[PDB]
């Protein structure tokens, strides 16, 4: 029982910032599911212009794969900190 | 008329290209609607606890105003990222 | 009881991650104090150069409450990331 | 002699201020031995759970080594933002 | 024709604003050279120092090419700020 | 004499290696001019459009001096890591 009463911090919480804190994590998951999207599509337009090297030169350069990974991050640190104002742990 | 491609890096788009960013753009509004929310949550908790010094202090440590700020930024950035990754501009 | 179980994402931890999460909890206090303690400098060499407005326009160019608090959040926000690397919790 | 003399911002330091850009990086020393042991950690329970597809799609899932690589970075980062509230380079 | 008037947040810009972003992108051309620049020195300095263990050993602890993809990722997010600014979208 | 190697992770530069970081340091001027000419924009079409409150409620919600404050931010942290990326201290 009540692992995280063992980490420094806990704070006592409501329902409402349950609540709260669940649905971040349930809006959290319509942008997983539009990130897999736009990954199946970077993916698709790949492989439909191999052997086309401007096109492959063109997706190369504008490094579409990592601003993806770098826009799935700050979507994550967005959340934990949305959950972090709500929580409000006792500890830096 | 076509101010965008007066700017470098415009490149033509699909309507599939279109629709996504569209979307990326109706999903931040959810996000939007849900900081006001806990926004009004941390007004409200901050006055309903008025003249309680110990609440205040620890309303004043938490600091989720501030957790709140970051976490809407990193969500926005989020958002660019992903949209950068469907327009892919040809410029750095 | 058991409030964490009712957030999504919730993973039972053992002893030893609890063990690595309270000890970035315990160093993230060094950094607290270390913080405070940079805070309290800024703000004594602030005011021992008052009127000498070389000086004040020096510390207004260089900024440095405000690199503090970048610094602050980074620690902070790393200090979460090595956390979720240890919790994992199975939501986005 | 004197190659910081040569990079542009450079500013005549105190003891106190150096002891406390040494402070700074004697307490990421100790943040270094703990994403070792982190790091560690993450590499024992992989391979302890070699075969079990469950466990190893939960890991893949929680990605913790990618959160251990974004806490180090901003551990780092935020080290470097206090050392330049101390340090305070006269240029951009 | 204009599709970027079907995406959500346009708005008309001036040629005083379209200058500004113009300006933005032509630095950020020249930030670019240079990380090529730099880019080049590390494969130069790694590839002049093989078999050297002791040099790879300190080549590999600094993370210099990591450092240089930190550094590139936030010239690019921040170049994305200032024309944010400029640009100034009516949308979240 | 020689305050920077009081501090750990001092490494001796060469010419080249100071030459790469002055021309970081001379491009970060660049945008600091920028940057002073995008604040002063946004300070003129504030004033100038004063009394109009659906033009200050449209500025309100553009937040562009926030974005011009995170976008400096960017470019500063991004100097810094390649920076680092051509110093290669020997610490964390």
């Amino acid at each position: 029982d009540n692992q995280h009463k063992k980490i420094k911090g806990y704070r006592d919480l409501s329902q409402e910032e349950i609540d709260m804190m669940n649905r971040v994590k349930e809006l959290g998951s319509q942008f997983e599911k539009l990130i897999q999207d736009v990954s199946d599509h970077l993916r698709g337009q790949y492989n439909a212009s191999l052997h086309n090297r401007d096109e492959i030169t063109r997706i190369a350069n504008a490094e579409p794969g990592r601003w993806l990974a770098i826009g799935k991050t700050d979507i994550q640190t967005g959340m934990m900190a949305i959950i972090r104002a709500i929580a409000q742990p006792d500890s830096f």
